């Protein structure tokens, strides 16, 4: 979809559908009032009949009105006078998009300048949310359908704002477009089934990306290299499968050569059966999303490439497929990690932290200013924070604060959990330097504690996206693309953009 | 056992054991009375003592009686002066057989003409049930025992009937003998353990059968052929095992060249672990019977060959072994079926419908007049219809009705369940054309619905024999041979025999 | 909502909203075409723009059109030019009703004569389904909401038909209105929470209904009466609770004095905890619907009273509340039923068949021509037939067939399951005449088998509505009102109405 910004009057714009807001009690703001006046009162005449109560997202669609250049006018409810919260604003926009998707109009004009959004400026923050919702809402994954989604008529949307706000709306659209393009890439990789989307496939995706971008260099480390580097934990996860593991490095040099890089580490478990500690059958298909950490790193990188941010960004994708077999890791195996710390693998279904720990040690070589790991790590995080909020831990309160602030401004929120030293003992092993599980109490936190033992060389944060990375059921089952908005926001903030 | 029919007087017949019926209140029918008189009232005299109440299947065994040529007389209770139901009649016969098997007599004569069986003619229907119970009751599967069953003395049974009915009893014996010989083959294949009875073994069985019979042509399609035909669902089931899959085609051309064939499709999962969606351990051994669909097709074919029915019969055995491994199918995999329809494999333990759907597409080439699939498909069918009655679904009312009627006449009953369109949606997938599971509601029906999407080219029915194909425990644990009687009866009906 | 029928031309009717169908490819039937012409081609002109593809239930709403007397015109998609199935037709009607409910129009005119419905005549069967969907869709249960549903503007719908069809449409409306009114009563009783809706409450409801209807006499039997009649199974169920049981008799004498009555027996377990055989907590709230058998009998009676059918109808509501306590029935208890047959209560959560068996014996006194029990009886029925189809068993083929045919014509379908004698032994007890459970195989059937032992005196059928009586979750959670349509249709059939 093409998304552009103009400052012309709403009544003057030639379009298939003009969209304007209407409050409860048929209350029209200055923009809608001017459109009503151009229609010689036709809009307020229809509103007087009472079909539209004006609750947020309710709609009334009109056809050709004399005095207007729009072929259709869509009235959308904006609710009571009170400013809208983020969720209500995004639902309003999605309601609009749903109607437009079903029409045979080639373009539409949104004239929603009068709608106030709580704690967001009328031009940048408000439109960041609208644009991302509109563009991400175009997403289709019909690759495996014999009957394809018939393409939609809607090819273009124009946002109307005042002259003074136009540049800021354009900046919101630029940023939202990069984020939505990155999210589409994330969502495609998440939604791909695990018989196709395995570690070698992700390596090929990375190599393709490297060829397409001059400032990107890609290196792929195979199973032998992982083993030779001393990555005993990463190797142990992957060995059970016929699909070998891959550590994928994507190095974007957008900053000055001397600038310390930001490192994103993504968990790329392409399918998590649990291994010998096998999962139950119910809902196991959703473990194709266990590479959503790696997918979100791909999508964040793709947003960064689109924006050409002037930062050095090193992406490390720790990819393996966790399968039961006659050569799989067993509960009770002890391995030596790249750091030299030994790990007793008490449960082979706590495998993400194993590929991550070795990759955290690998990251030391880049001499980073921040290392953020993203992983669908714990069912415990869904118990703690549910579907709405990513769990966040780290070893630097300034980094943790920056990620929280980015998630608030991006409306892709996270929430800090503590890594108090008292939780560490839960990982104690009588045999090895640590075990890989902490028991049934504080599961999200003990997984963060385990990772923290490998992150002492740098400023580090860990994002547990087990609850935010996909929707489990209903019509909308599938990858969400989170946390691409938070991560991209954090990088925009570090770039000063 | 040799089973013959004669029309001589019971008192006159030289035999190790003469069997005659006695009612309650010591009441003797015409046949029994004649034997009593020949015995000089000896039988009445013993009855007066009251040891035999005459309830169905009760017995009293006499030794040499003056005036008879029989060495022993077995009296068997026939109940009150009303006709017996099928179950009571078959139990009476089994009771008699159990006594004879324990004796050292080389033959026996059954003189049970006076016993009425409800809704069964005195010559054909009555003796179809008797002869099949007698012959199937001889079944022994002692090949894995170090101590073999002491072979039995009983080598021959003669059924006495009146002259007028002799040919119809002979026709019942001909048909029952073919059915029982088919059932023995089915039972042996089901009872064989899965380390021996794998898809390659079944292929060798088919090849051996092909060499033994001129009107039979056998082709075996291996794993690469299955893959190269585009059978993505069948291939997915078999990949996880070290034993590769086989699609076995047995083509019997007994009809006219231009007569459309009847196609039988059998599920041949030689062991069902569930795969990655692994089953619980308890009772898993009974999943060696997950090839009883394919076994019943082999047994029906053996009966048809014995009878030389004048029909074209194509048998398709879809054989694979469902194992967990590092190369097995995962929940969430999406495959392209031979038909081009895509399937999301949400649960790798819903595997029978996957090998079946591709085999249903394969069956289109034969331009059949009926396609019947037989499969141990759903635990839900045991919840719905239990151990007694096979679940039946289809896309043609006439075919379904023919199979029901065959089951009633063969005393191997089925019962229809509806494939209403409302159940289809339970198979919807957001990614593929369908998923392979429908959830906890209507599981037998949604499996039928899944298969129906591959059967639209022809008249089709599906038989879920999960409850009727074997007995789980007790002294009689093992394959039953069902539904060989129903299927054979259906083909006798189509042949006009 | 008032529902009336007229034979005036669609373009001529003064109304807030005129509803007409449009096919795919903008194809207009005779009625829609005549409206288009009166609108001076306005409707064709809007359709040419392509916003409405015409798939069943899609909508496009127009405002005031020159040449018409309708204030609004709703175009509704009717699909390709083939007849619609029942489900598609009812979903089309619900789509229309949804739009109308959100408008501020006091009335609407449905001009849907053009639309063909498969296997149902243009006037009676087609409009039975439309009228019931429209009227049942008006249902609101907001008693426990602090914020009430806003009263809807829509008060009247007019159906247009040709003069020749008017009588038959009016008959359909009369019957659908009775059915919908009965369903609303059923749904209210089902949706009441169990702290309010207990057996004494249902007894009050029945007494109040008796006072309002001349031809209705109501008797209520309390716990002591149930005990004193020798109803040891019914008494055993209710004894654990602080709410005592009630057996409610509602006798409608609408037939000739010497006509044998139809008896409906409803399970009225107002809450089923399982008792000492306690249920799991998950979903237990839905056991407030365990009196939906009884609720559907009240609803059917309400429909019969509205229609004044000329039949004698005796309703027996077997009401109890199944609770654990220090005085509750135990697994292993043996009780003497009213019939004198003893029952070993192996599981106290098989309680509905216990209150039903004693009520089936009580029904003998009426010398009925048919006895139908309706009960939310088995989870196994949901496994067998899911949410779409009621399970049906019986001891009379004619009665079973009549109920099946009623279900088809009412679009409230049932499906027969067999009560073969082989399933009876599953109920054997070493101690009593029978146990109340048959094990994990054929649960729906063994429950019907249990009941059949109490129904030998008369023609009897059993409806297991465990899957059809309510919706478990989502926006539409709550009672369905089924099987009031099937039961009312059966009584219409017996009355000759
Ligand atoms: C063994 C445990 C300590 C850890 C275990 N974690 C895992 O299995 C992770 O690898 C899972 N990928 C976490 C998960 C499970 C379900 C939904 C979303 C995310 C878990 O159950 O949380
Ligand atoms: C995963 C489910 C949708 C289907 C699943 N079906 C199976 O596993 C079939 O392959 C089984 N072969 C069915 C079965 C299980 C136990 C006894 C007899 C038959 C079942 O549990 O019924
Ligand atoms: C103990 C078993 C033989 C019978 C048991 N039946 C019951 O508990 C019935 O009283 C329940 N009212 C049946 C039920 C359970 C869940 C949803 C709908 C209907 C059941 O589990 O089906
Ligand atoms: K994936
Ligand atoms: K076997
Ligand atoms: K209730
Ligand atoms: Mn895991
Ligand atoms: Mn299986
Ligand atoms: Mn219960
Ligand atoms: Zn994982
Ligand atoms: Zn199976
Ligand atoms: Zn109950």
């Amino acid at each position: 979809m093409e998304l552009v910004v103009k400052s012309v009057a709403a009544a003057s714009v030639k379009t298939a559908t003009l969209v304007i807001p209407v409050g409860e009690n048929r209350k029209l703001g200055a923009v809608a009032k001017a459109v009503d006046l151009a229609s010689e009162g036709a809009i307020s005449a229809v509103l007087k009949r009472g079909d539209l109560a004006g609750k947020p997202g309710q709609t009334l669609l009109l056809q050709n009105l004399q005095g207007l250049k729009a072929e259709r006018v869509l009235l959308v409810g904006s609710g009571k006078d009170e400013a809208l919260g983020d969720r209500t604003w995004r639902k309003l926009v999605a309601s609009v998009a749903g109607v437009l998707k079903g029409l045979n109009g080639a373009d539409a004009v949104l004239a929603l300048d009068d709608v106030a959004v709580n704690n967001r400026d009328a031009h940048y923050g408000k439109y960041r949310l609208l644009a991302e919702t509109l563009l991400d809402g175009e997403y289709v994954f019909d690759r495996f359908k014999s009957q394809k989604v018939e393409p939609r008529a809607l090819k273009k949307v124009t946002l109307l704002a005042d002259k003074a706000g136009q540049a800021e709306v354009e900046r919101a659209v630029k940023h939202a477009s990069a984020i939505a393009t990155g999210m589409a890439f994330t969502r495609d990789l998440g939604n791909l089934p695990p018989n196709l989307c395995h570690p070698s496939f992700l390596a090929e995706q990375a190599k393709e990306l490297g060829k397409a971008h001059k400032a990107l260099k890609v290196e792929v480390l195979d199973e032998k290299k992982i083993k030779d580097l001393g990555m005993g934990a990463f190797y142990a996860v992957g060995q059970g499968s016929d699909q070998p593991p891959r550590l994928i490095v994507l190095n974007y040099q957008g900053g000055k050569k001397a600038d310390k890089p930001f490192v994103l580490v993504g968990k790329g478990i392409t399918f998590d059966t649990g291994g010998i500690s096998l999962k139950p059958g119910a809902g196991m298909d959703e473990m194709k999303y266990d590479m959503c950490g790696a997918a979100s790193v791909f999508g964040t990188l793709r947003a960064v490439l689109e924006l050409q941010l002037p930062v050095n960004l090193v992406c490390l994708l720790a990819c393996a497929e966790n399968m039961p077999s006659g050569g799989a890791t067993r509960p009770g195996d002890i391995v030596t990690t790249m750091s030299g710390q030994t790990v007793e693998i008490l449960n082979t279904d706590a495998e993400g932290r194993l590929v991550l720990c070795d990759t955290l040690t690998y990251a030391e070589r880049f001499k980073p200013q921040a290392v953020i790991d993203i992983a669908t790590l714990t069912g415990a995080c869904i118990v703690a924070l549910g579907s709405h909020t990513t769990g966040l831990m780290g070893n630097n309160d300034d980094l943790v604060g920056q990620l929280l602030d980015a998630g608030k401004r991006a409306d892709d929120r996270a929430w800090q959990l503590p890594l108090f030293d008292e939780y560490q003992e839960q990982l104690d092993s009588p045999f090895a330097d640590m075990g890989n599980i902490g028991g049934p109490k504080a599961g999200t936190i003990t997984a963060g504690c385990f990772l923290s033992r490998f992150a002492k060389a740098y400023n580090w944060a860990h994002m547990d996206i087990a609850g935010t990375a996909w929707i489990s059921g209903g019509k909308d089952k599938g990858a969400t693309g989170r946390p691409v908005p938070l991560l991209t926001q954090y990088l925009l903030d570090r770039a000063g953009a």
